[PDB]
């Protein structure tokens, strides 16, 4: 659901357009529960921001992506309940690591890929690489 008919400036770091939209379990240092995000994508420019689902106005913050790298997690998963399934690292430029999770098997990879979609620019940017 992104759609707008004149209604406020546009910013810069929303310059850009949706590839894939949903909720996810941003995972934290302190490692206490995961905490459910509405985590949007958006390439050109390769951007990660991820809002609160209970409501809020703003994003949280946002992953830089212009030159960010995907990969995919260990996660066990064996027995039952699975404490957390589909997970995946998404390092950033800083190096920062973050461990999602996606409700679906196909989410998981679809979200890399998705990431990777943008992350992948189309070159020309901010220094880039």
């Amino acid at each position: 659901g992104s759609s707008g008919s004149s209604g406020v400036i546009l910013k810069e770091e929303f310059r850009g357009v949706i590839i894939k939209q949903g909720c996810l379990l941003k995972q934290g240092h302190r490692r206490k529960n995961w905490k459910v995000r509405k985590f949007i994508l958006r390439e050109d420019p390769a951007y990660l921001h991820y809002y609160d689902p209970a409501g809020a106005e703003d994003p949280l913050g946002a992953i830089h992506l212009r030159g960010c790298v995907v990969t995919s997690v260990e996660s066990n998963s064996n027995g039952r309940k699975s404490e957390e399934e589909n997970l995946f690292e998404i390092i950033t430029a800083d190096e920062v690591h973050y461990f999602l999770q996606a409700a679906t098997p196909k989410e998981r990879t679809e979200w890399i890929k998705a990431i990777q979609m943008a992350s992948r620019t189309g070159k020309s940017g901010p220094s880039s690489g």
